[PDB]
């Protein structure tokens, strides 16, 4: 099964990726609501998910460039505000928000 | 318990910080079955969450609990040189005490 673990510190997505890969894992990418809730259980605050629309705007893929199916966007999201929001975080209510990849949040890693 | 190995080598302090970052700890085998599981996740020599930094020749886990199960390689522990207060799991599954300042892979443990 997949196991999820949350970081203690906040960091931008690239450092988040590096953290998870250090232990040979990836940044958590929920494929359904059960997994979304399992990530909620470990995330004590807003945290990064392994999803971005960095390739093509409004097309969300996991970190391996694989287009995602399941989404749980917060109302009004994704909205790509300002200079752009191409990363995704799981809010404390379990819904997602697109955010700048350079902003810092906790990170949930996934292993299997 | 779930065990994960790092890809890079680092001294024990950095090793502890890494596992703690994801709210886990440096792996401490409590029996032969756990020892094997950690050995398998580690592709090379890796630190275990055991030291005798507090009291020489008194090996305990990172929370100060004296370890019962041990799997020392023959001749170990030997505290050579100016001291070896950290512990690594060799590629043959046996343990060796080493300087905490030396770099090895790290296997983290999670519950
Ligand atoms: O900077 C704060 C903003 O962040 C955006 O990502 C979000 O869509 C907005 O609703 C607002 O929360
Ligand atoms: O530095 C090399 C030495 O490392 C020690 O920890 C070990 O006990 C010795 O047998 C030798 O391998
Ligand atoms: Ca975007
Ligand atoms: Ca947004
Ligand atoms: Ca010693
Ligand atoms: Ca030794
Ligand atoms: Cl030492």
């Amino acid at each position: 099964k997949k196991y999820f673990m949350s970081s203690v510190r906040r960091m931008p997505l690239n450092r988040a990726k590096a953290l998870c890969s250090e232990l040979q894992g990836t940044v958590a990418t929920p494929r359904n609501a059960e997994e979304n809730r399992a990530i909620q259980n470990v995330a004590k605050d807003v945290a990064f998910l392994g999803i971005t629309d960095q390739r093509t705007e409004n097309v969300f893929e996991d970190l391996t460039g694989n287009r995602v199916r399941y989404t749980n966007w917060n109302e009004g999201e994704p909205n790509n505000v300002g200079s752009g929001e191409n990363c995704v975080v799981l809010l404390t209510n379990g819904k997602w928000n697109d955010v700048p990849c350079s902003d810092s949040f906790l990170v949930v890693c996934e292993f299997s």
